[PDB]
């Protein structure tokens, strides 16, 4: 997580679309999702960034339909937003043992149980926390199956983003699971 403020700059796609959901939460504009090979992606936007502007103005206790219609409104050339990186997450970075374990029990992508002398246990991981990232990559949506997998074919350091459970069934909010896991960004960034 990056402590403080970027700019980022957007052109819609030739369709009209940006690729993003946004959800009021206390106050602000946060990311609720991001589509795979949008503008939104392609620029580096994420599922918990919070939107502090959109060209020069502020989101402070905007609606989600308000920030929806603002962005539908303006011209697709050029659009700035001003962005806090995730700022309702932490990254947590762990060594898998021997047995090639880091050290909790998740189901739901949420975390439930850590074990007793793991790595998870000896860098406080938590429970009652959503899984959002595994070294980077966004697993909102994604079945525990393809979860675990993706942390078996992790080296031995894997960095885990979370996000307070109460906080990302908030964010989450007016979303089918099944829009979540289809349409949510997965995909490794693009250099």
């Amino acid at each position: 997580i990056k402590q403080g403020i970027r700019e980022v700059i957007l052109c819609k796609d030739q369709d009209g679309k940006i690729g993003l959901r946004l959800k009021s939460i206390d106050n602000g504009i946060f990311v609720q999702l991001v589509q795979a090979n949008s503008p939104a992606s392609l620029v580096g936007l994420r599922f918990g960034d919070q939107v502090l502007q959109i060209n020069g103005e502020n989101c402070a206790g905007w609606s989600s339909d308000k920030a929806h219609k603002v962005l539908k409104q303006a011209f697709g050339e050029k659009i700035t937003m001003t962005i806090r990186d995730r700022p309702f997450e932490r990254t947590i970075t762990m060594h898998k043992d021997s047995t090639g374990h880091v050290g909790f029990i998740f189901k739901n992508g949420k975390i439930t149980s850590i074990v007793k002398d793991s790595s998870a246990a000896r860098n406080g991981l938590l429970t009652e926390h959503n899984i959002c990232e595994i070294n980077g990559q966004n697993v909102i949506g994604l079945k525990d199956s393809q979860i675990a997998d993706i942390l078996s074919t992790s080296g031995t350091v894997v960095t885990i983003t979370i996000m307070p459970a109460f906080i990302f069934e908030h964010i989450i909010k007016r979303m089918a699971p099944s829009i979540m896991k289809s349409l949510m960004d997965h995909t490794i960034p693009e250099v």
